[PDB]
């Protein structure tokens, strides 16, 4: 089931950027195989540049739900979590953390070298609680193409 | 000046408290000395545990600029930022950052150990380049009294 939602997740990058919600990032929170959000980035939208893909989703579950906790629910991101979106993570006591694309995927089209060290394990006081799966094969190509389709869609804008 | 937006942020961190909003968290934004934002921790009632003071700061001063970069601004925080916060930070680009207790201080009465490597100097994919100011003297007095007189009187989270 991880190839879906994380399939999932790299539709809605490209729904969101397709409609100009924000930039080509998805995410999904799943609860047992039951989809509790399924969001992308809305910084554009909402005026908010914390508004990225993982913390809306982050909002939406937690609003659903009526809780400020995601135990039992895991996050399907299409593209590598950021600094604040990884913390977000942490906060929202998410079990599971499944993404598509390295971050070098998104900066090789000119996004900020912005990378969380606790998920890649390189900090001192930072460390993850987290299960993290990066994702490969199918899954994984899928997501990382996602930067460069979207740059060629926009290309002679 | 530094202490009087540092001072608003205390005030802000027990206001919320005695709301009920969350957690004692204060943060001020600022540009050219006029007060851009002045918030306090909201996780117990927007049911959002990305809604900590600096983030829920970030976002009103960015609908009330209406913009989603912060160049100018400053920010001041009752307690130094989580990850997620000095993560959205970063994202906002706010230019400096004041902070009045270490993350020790609310570690002590039981939140997390969740601390910013980038913010204290100890990143490596994590780059800050914002100026970052730790509170003295009296500021730090109040700042470090905050959670001191603030005990018992929340829910954690
Ligand atoms: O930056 C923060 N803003 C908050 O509102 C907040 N509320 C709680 N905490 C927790 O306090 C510790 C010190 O930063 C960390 O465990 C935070 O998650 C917060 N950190
Ligand atoms: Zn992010
Ligand atoms: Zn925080």
């Amino acid at each position: 089931s991880d190839h879906k939602f994380l399939t999932q997740a790299v539709e809605e990058a490209y729904k969101g950027v397709d409609c100009g919600d924000g930039g080509p990032f998805g995410a999904v929170i799943v609860h047992n195989n039951e989809v509790v959000a399924s969001c992308h980035n809305m910084v554009l939208k909402y005026t908010d540049p914390t508004a990225h893909a993982e913390v809306t989703a982050i909002r939406e579950a937690c609003k659903k739900l009526n809780k400020i906790e995601l135990s039992e629910c895991e996050i399907y991101a299409s593209c590598e979590p950021c600094p604040m979106c990884f913390g977000a993570i942490h906060l929202s006591r998410l079990k599971r953390l499944v993404y598509g694309a390295k971050a070098e995927a998104a900066i090789a089209i000119g996004f900020d070298d912005f990378i969380a060290d606790a998920l890649r394990g390189t900090g001192v006081y930072q460390k993850s609680s987290l299960e993290i799966k990066k994702a490969d094969g199918n899954g994984a190509a899928i997501a990382e193409q996602v930067f460069q389709n979207t740059k060629e869609k926009f290309r002679l804008y």
